[PDB]
């Protein structure tokens, strides 16, 4: 079942550094030209896309698609960043190949025909690169890519013209974000042509000390060269996350106990919680999680209830439109029961 | 020995008449003995000589019920020990700090406390759990009576017992109450209610009596008459002011939980979830949660948290029982570390 909003059994696996990379992620965007049947309907092409996926997949891999899905199932698909908001909405064909474990996702018939998304625990861009090429190749040995000789693979948005690769790591930088030293690795992180933004929330807040870094590098670099050089930037960032990390345990030992127990105590007790309180409390007890004072309970209850306690979702899950104090009030409970589930 | 490391004795564990606002009743008997000068004026043989007829007279002396009296000399007390009985209410800070020669006859039960060279020759105290202050003032003029079979007070048929604070000037009776009010604290008509109160001849005071403060919304009600009026008027009077203050306290909660309802709950349970799962904290915080928490239980929000739990949490969690607890002397972080702990692990034994 691919619309368990709990962390798979593939990302809850310990990849490198996956305390504070939460996941490495690889997309591919492709176009096909010169179709099997060389129609002028894009409807036409969407279905032999799909009829490919469906003919070509039947490794476990489930096609998905989005007119077969109820709204919340392809939120929670979109919410595990397996497809994207235009897949679920905006695209009359779309269909996700999914496999079993949900490390591997082809987008059908968004933006671009295909995007070949490889998903992996911590930090194993090398890995999810190498995954989504073997995909990638799959593919091609079975339609013809859209590809300009001198411009690389044709994509709708021309953000991903050449390599059609992006390449992101989400990473939990609680220590970085605590000690107010996250606006001083964002000018770094441009610097170098990478983008950095806040997973959660509106605009730059970053909820949760969750944070996606991405490329932008486009058409120069090869997708090994963007890939090693976010792998070397994440790797950085990694280094003086856990060099916070250490400096916080050193200087406030106990205290920093206390803060990440006391997060944990509001979670598992609140009856009223908003998304901001939420986030930072759930951020404080990964890192408690992470630092092994908070030894019973699962990391993965950062990337789990981070989803389940945004507005929007709580909403769109609970079927309805919710006041602020009534979504308060169910995230609180939702978080207490998935707590609770914990301490069983 | 048992008096310093039980925090809660048997005798103030029994539910009382409204226990779950009032902790506790207390009436206290000032009285200098004749042919002693008062102790703000007394020397320091005249003191132990007190001290020594106390001793005489009460040291192992069955007491009924409240089993025997056991004389504690509170200079052969250290610090700890002294605020560990300050802690348990058995004595008066002036006693634990400012007697040199203060000493206390304690009952077995921990019912009784007569202190000894406290502000006066001797100070009668009877505590009793929940609201009886006319039991607790029947068992205090009964060991007034006992005691006078063996002393003599100076007493002046005009102005009562002379005693060396004004505050006491008359019948010697100071009558309290300790009264939970998180209520009209967080409806902030304890505001209103205090000075009201202090018009009527009774005086609001915290914790521990006067200059301290109300820990965990735990105020004490006394009177402040002593002189013009009879014992048991005075502490019919603070009864029926105590009676006003429980139904004021019950509706305020009855009003908090209609305007807040789940906020309410949230505020108990986060409370709970600081005291459950806290790694420091000190004992103002901690009594505050404590509140919360008695608050929650009171309103049925929070489970498995018993009174006993709560009453014994809070002194436990008070610097000198953390102390005595604890085996020695805490600094100020080391006992929000122990105490953290202490709460932790009895909050966590109380839900298993
Ligand atoms: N916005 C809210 N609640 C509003 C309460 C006011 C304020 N946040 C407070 O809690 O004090 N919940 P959401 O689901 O995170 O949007
Ligand atoms: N006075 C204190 N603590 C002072 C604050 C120390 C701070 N929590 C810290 O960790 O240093 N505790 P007490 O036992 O209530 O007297």
């Amino acid at each position: 079942k691919f619309f368990n909003t709990a962390v798979s059994a593939w990302m809850s696996q310990e990849g490198p550094n996956s305390d504070i990379v939460l996941s490495s992620r690889i997309r591919l965007a492709r176009n096909i030209v010169d179709f099997r049947f060389p129609t002028l309907f894009s409807s036409e092409e969407a279905k032999q896309i799909v009829a490919l996926f469906e003919r070509a997949f039947v490794g476990r891999f489930e096609l998905l698609k989005m007119s077969e899905l109820q709204p919340i199932e392809k939120r929670v698909l979109v919410e595990k960043h397996l497809i994207s908001p235009h897949l679920a909405e905006d695209s009359p064909f779309g269909a996700c190949l999914l496999s079993e474990n949900e490390e591997i996702s082809i987008m059908i018939n968004e933006e671009d025909h295909i995007r070949i998304q490889c998903l992996f625990p911590g930090l194993q861009l090398a890995e999810a690169l190498e995954a989504a090429s073997e995909l990638d190749d799959w593919i091609e040995g079975h339609v013809n890519y859209a590809f300009d000789e001198r411009l690389g693979y044709l994509t709708s948005c021309p953000t991903n013209v050449g390599t059609g690769l992006r390449a992101s790591v989400m990473m939990h930088l609680p220590a970085l974000v605590l000690t107010q030293q996250i606006n001083r690795i964002i000018p770094a992180i441009n610097q170098l042509g990478l983008v950095v933004r806040g997973t959660y929330g509106e605009g730059s807040e970053a909820l949760g000390n969750i944070f996606q870094i991405s490329n932008q590098i486009t058409l120069g670099k090869s997708e090994e060269d963007i890939v090693a050089d976010l792998h070397t930037i994440v790797e950085q960032l990694i280094a003086q996350e856990r060099a916070a990390r250490q400096a916080l345990v050193k200087t406030l030992g106990i205290q920093l106990e206390d803060k990440v127990f006391r997060s944990y105590g509001i979670l598992a007790n609140c009856r009223v919680i908003d998304s901001k309180e939420a986030a930072q409390c759930l951020s404080d007890v990964r890192l408690g999680i992470d630092l092994g004072y908070i030894k019973n309970v699962s990391r993965n209850i950062l990337n789990e209830l981070m989803i389940l306690t945004q507005p929007g979702f709580l909403q769109q899950y609970a079927g309805g439109v919710l006041r602020p104090e009534e979504r308060d009030v169910r995230r609180a409970a939702l978080i207490r029961e998935r707590l609770r589930m914990e301490t069983r």
